[PDB]
């Protein structure tokens, strides 16, 4: 019952989740102090990827954000172990207040925010396994800003109309999902934090891409619009806006940069 | 409850209730949300030269620093007079020195000085106010470095007296009205909330516009000076970063006394 509004929002998720109270969550604001070069942060490697456009692809609205279920022979190759996609999912605001990304940057909201979910499949049987142990999750961060026009998302939103309601799957023919990625992949923010919804489970490795995507006004209007959080027959329903946690505390953690400049 | 750790502000909400409701403050203050209020006229600062042969308390809260202030220092040109009730000041750390609870454009400032007052008119004191309507309003005075700033060392002179939680200093008398900072006429306001436990939504809040400096030595002094544990605890801990994070300020509008 968990929402970003109102009794049962943010503030109040420890009360039912105790690791949301707990240490090494997730946002976070990326600014100079807290910032670290770091010359191993070598570049990863999207492997399996480009997934076939003769296959599809489950899209389902979870009641807190759509996603997208992704395949596990596609993974990142470049961390200690091998982590397997499971899923990617975003984070938006609204139509009057388009600025909805987790992370922020010099304490600046981008539009929206992308994550593509992985676990390690070296040491784990699934996501929801390796959800709660330690170097568990790898999540890739994409900031998205309202731009042009991006074919390459409209893959997803282009489905939005069919998942409006919570429990609502559609398929998505496959497409090569580093179009989602923006410029530049080797530039990135790595740091250790949490899951960002609850159970806010403290076992993420996240890499944020220096570089934003753009997407259009139009397609994040779509996107801030087309969902719901309450199922199709609810009458209470809820649109499905503002999903992002507010940024965290640092808690004496550093963030590491692969680049220096 | 804490600035960190498991009681910190994620938690508050379990024992403090309000942590969790309306009215939620600190927010961000950037220009989507300003709206200028041609009502939002210059506050008169009453009372505020304090009696030099006066003696004003100063104490370690476990939280922050905290100086008493007299009741017969208060605001003029709110509907109500809100009388003072005490001061102190919120920080971040030497290695993040950026520790104002609201922010402007989404940036913090190094430090904030927040002058508390109690609705006198309604309430008797403002233990009773804090928790009704109309109850509190807060002064908010954003600190940035710069020059050595006198009027602060007449607080921060004093903070070794107060290094451990519970300890007390007394502080003579001096003019309050000059740790506000210029033109004083311009500020932001909204309606919030008391930024820490039990985070009551009976704070009207004036957010002064311009920032007053202090040195670098002075704000390595707050931020160095003060724990948050008692003298004879085995595990001291330093009292930095005490502060709360933004909250969601959706669907509201905080309104300007200026509009250039
Ligand atoms: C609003 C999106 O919710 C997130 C979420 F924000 C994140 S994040 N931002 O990457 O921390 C998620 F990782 C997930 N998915 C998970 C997939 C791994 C399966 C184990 C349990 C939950 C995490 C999900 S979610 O699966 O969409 C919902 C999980 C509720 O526990
Ligand atoms: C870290 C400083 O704590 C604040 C504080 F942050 C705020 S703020 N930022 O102005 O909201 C406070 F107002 C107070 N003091 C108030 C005095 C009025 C008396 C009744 C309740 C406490 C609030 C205090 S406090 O009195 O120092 C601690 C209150 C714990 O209930
Ligand atoms: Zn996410
Ligand atoms: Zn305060």
């Amino acid at each position: 019952k968990w929402t970003y509004f109102g009794p049962d929002g943010e503030n109040s998720w420890s009360k039912k989740y105790p690791s949301c109270g707990g240490l090494l969550q997730s946002p976070i604001d990326l600014h100079s102090d807290i910032l670290q070069y770091d010359a191993s942060l070598t570049p990863l490697e999207f492997q399996g990827y480009n997934l076939s456009a003769n296959k599809q692809f489950l899209l389902t609205n979870n009641g807190h954000s759509v996603k997208l279920n992704l395949p596990s022979d596609m993974h990142i190759q470049g961390l200690q172990s091998r982590y397997s996609a499971t899923q990617l999912h975003l984070h938006w605001g609204n139509p009057n207040d388009p600025h909805g990304s987790e992370h922020t940057v010099s304490g600046q909201h981008f539009a929206a925010e992308l994550h593509i979910v992985h676990y390690n499949s070296d040491l784990y049987p699934d996501a929801s396994t390796a959800s709660n142990k330690s170097e568990g999750l790898a999540v890739l961060a994409v900031l998205i800003e309202m731009g042009s026009f991006n074919p390459s998302y409209d893959k997803i939103f282009s489905h939005l109309q069919h998942v409006k309601y919570k429990g609502q799957e559609a398929f998505v023919p496959g497409f090569n999902i580093e179009e989602l990625l923006p410029e530049r992949t080797a530039e990135y923010y790595r740091y250790r934090g949490s899951l960002t919804t609850p159970p806010c489970n403290p076992t993420v490795l996240w890499t944020v891409f220096r570089n934003p995507v753009q997407i259009s006004q139009e397609q994040l209007l779509a996107l801030e619009t087309a969902l719901y959080c309450t199922h199709m027959d609810d009458p209470s329903p809820r649109e499905m806006i503002n999903n992002f946690r507010q940024v965290q505390k640092f808690d004496e953690r550093l963030v590491y940069t692969s680049f220096s400049q």
